[PDB]
């Protein structure tokens, strides 16, 4: 009974405290309904708890205790806020994530890994989470803020030379080694995934799409998930069922990187989804660059390496084999010291919310169940302090 003590106290664990809470908390807000008190039991329950819950959810951190400077970004899933903490006068990046948009597309799990990542990853490739918590209507999660912008940005504004790709590129696969060092693939790796801290290094912000591997370092997942220019061919497949990869599935979103910021388009865009998702299975045949834009062979020779089916694909034997590559041979840095180098865009930063590095942005609650509909149930235990 020692034992049951140490799960508590352990944050990682899913009956912590601040989870037990939520559980409390998710059951008041999801019975606390005139049509459902009719049930005796469920009246005794509210009677009991509904006054102190009422008490402790006014301590729980609210979206009040923050000043939003502006809207960096919006998802479907609701918008990405630069705030100040009131109190402590901190500056944050906020996420929202808006329960009714995500119980009604029947999308409420894909938070857990990303939660989890940002909290626990303790990566300087990893974006990092000071807070999680909630009210009736969103998710929140309190990031650090990234003010250099997304690569999908940097590319837009630059021509992209090799020395400068040689150095994202080493960044991207760096961060990437370091989540799959945490026994998790991500699947959905793409420019606007890639962050730019104050001094222009690189961290990975959205996980979404993160799965845990097997024991063996394979996961059997039978839904094609990402963004469909940087899916990989045996990703797309696993739709059709029986699929079963490894994180080597990463190692062509960097391919398709590389390609996209070298040539200006991604190598397997088409004007619709199918149209992209029949070339990337097409792979064999589809990959080709343009008769023009030009690229040094050792470049070229990287991108088709990563653009490979699985089984020949750089980085199946493991990561080395990728550092060692010709095209990342250079003066300016080793792999033991990139992230402490002078990065090719220094963002120019004016204050501690200038927000210039972000383009600019410019009603639908749930309704009150006839019997029990568990509408907070999917979001018990994603309250979390630093
Ligand atoms: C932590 C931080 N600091 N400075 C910026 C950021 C982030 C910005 C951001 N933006 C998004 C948005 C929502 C949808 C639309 C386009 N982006 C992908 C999905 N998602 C994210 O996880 C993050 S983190």
């Amino acid at each position: 009974q020692r034992k049951l003590e140490a799960l508590i106290r352990d944050p990682r664990s899913p009956i912590n405290v601040e989870s037990l809470l939520d559980g409390l908390n998710s059951l008041v807000l999801d019975l606390d309904f005139p049509a459902l008190r009719k049930n005796k039991n469920i009246d005794n329950f509210l009677n009991r708890y509904e006054k102190i819950v009422k008490k402790i959810r006014g301590l729980q951190m609210k979206a009040e205790d923050y000043d939003v400077v502006k809207v960096i970004g919006r998802g479907a899933f609701g918008e990405v806020q630069l705030v100040r903490h009131k109190a402590s006068q901190k500056v944050y990046a906020m996420k929202l994530l808006s329960k009714f948009e995500m119980i009604k597309r029947s999308d409420s799990a894909f938070f857990w890994e990303e939660r989890d990542i940002m909290a626990f990853a303790n990566s300087p490739w990893v974006v990092q989470l000071f807070y999680a918590f909630q009210d009736d209507r969103y998710l929140y999660m309190v990031m650090e803020y990234m003010p250099g912008g997304d690569l999908v940005n940097l590319m837009s504004n630059y021509d992209v030379p090799e020395k400068w790709a040689k150095f994202y590129t080493a960044e991207v696969v760096l961060a990437l080694d370091a989540i799959h060092s945490m026994g998790l693939i991500h699947r959905d790796v793409k420019p606007d995934n890639m962050l730019l801290d104050k001094h222009g290094h690189l961290k990975l912000a959205d996980f979404g799409t993160c799965m845990k591997m097997d024991e063996t370092g394979m996961v059997h997942c039978d839904t094609a998930v990402g963004t469909p220019d940087y899916i990989s061919p045996e990703v797309l497949k696993s739709q059709g069922g029986d699929g079963y990869y490894g994180r080597e599935c990463d190692w062509w979103s960097v391919g398709v990187f590389l390609y996209e910021m070298l040539v200006g388009d991604t190598p397997f865009y088409a004007d619709s989804l199918v149209g992209t998702y029949s070339k990337i299975m097409d792979h064999k045949n589809s990959l080709c660059f343009p008769e023009d834009a030009e690229i040094s062979k050792h470049a070229k020779n990287l991108i088709c390496a990563f653009l490979t089916d699985r089984e020949v694909r750089l980085g199946r034997n493991g990561v080395e084999e990728i550092r060692q590559h010709p095209f990342f041979k250079n003066d300016q840095w080793h792999w033991d010291n990139i992230r402490e180098t002078a990065a090719p865009v220094v963002p120019e930063l004016s204050s501690d919310i200038d927000s210039s590095n972000f383009d600019d942005i410019e009603v639908e609650t749930f309704p009150i169940p006839k019997a029990f509909v568990g509408n907070q149930l999917p979001f018990i235990g994603f309250t979390y302090y630093r």
